[PDB]
């Protein structure tokens, strides 16, 4: 696995959440998750661990998280659940339990 500096954020309605992240060769992940946590936003720092990068921009469909151990934790998955790399995050309040849903990184040319 390679390494990279990310950083993200998040907003949680409860039972909703929005992940951003901004990742190396300027890709952002926009994610949509359920999960049953607390509300509110916060940002994270944190390193992306890869062996594909290319991989894990174009065939990133799904996503992960964990936030029941110290650091916030952030799968990545294929549409065949293949898994294609992960981010360990400090942790963020508004963060508890698991959850996840669907998501796609893209270019700065989409919003
Ligand atoms: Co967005
Ligand atoms: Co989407």
């Amino acid at each position: 696995e390679q390494q990279y500096d990310v950083h993200g954020n998040v907003i949680s309605a409860a039972v909703y959440q929005k992940f951003h992240v901004y990742g190396p060769e300027d890709m952002v992940f926009d994610g949509d998750a359920g999960g049953l946590t607390i509300p509110g936003a916060g940002a994270f720092w944190g390193t992306l661990f890869t062996s594909d990068l290319q991989r894990l921009y174009k065939d990133t469909v799904s996503f992960q998280y964990n936030a029941l151990g110290t650091y916030l934790n952030i799968n990545f998955f294929d549409s065949s659940g293949g898994f294609l790399g992960h981010i360990q995050a400090g942790a963020v309040s508004a963060v508890v339990g698991v959850g996840g849903g669907s998501g796609s990184w893209h270019n700065w040319e989409v919003a």
